[PDB]
């Protein structure tokens, strides 16, 4: 219906700079919950293309692909 995601607080996932895990931002190179504004304060643009936490957005060099 409109309630499947009720319970959207990850078992032991949360954003641990708020404490809640509403709508809370998953990792998609790893498993992660945080909300972009609480990892990235800098100004950061949040990536519709892979949303990465502050670990997998370390190092993201891709392989130049001819
Ligand atoms: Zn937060
Ligand atoms: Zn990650």
């Amino acid at each position: 219906g409109a309630m499947e995601g009720q319970q959207n607080l990850a078992p032991g996932a949360r954003c641990g700079v708020c404490g809640d895990g509403t709508d809370v931002l998953r990792c998609t190179h790893c498993a992660a919950a945080f909300h972009w504004r609480c990892h990235f304060p800098a100004g950061t643009s949040r990536p519709g293309t892979g949303l990465r936490c502050r670990s997998c957005s370390g190092d993201v060099t891709p392989a130049p692909v001819e």
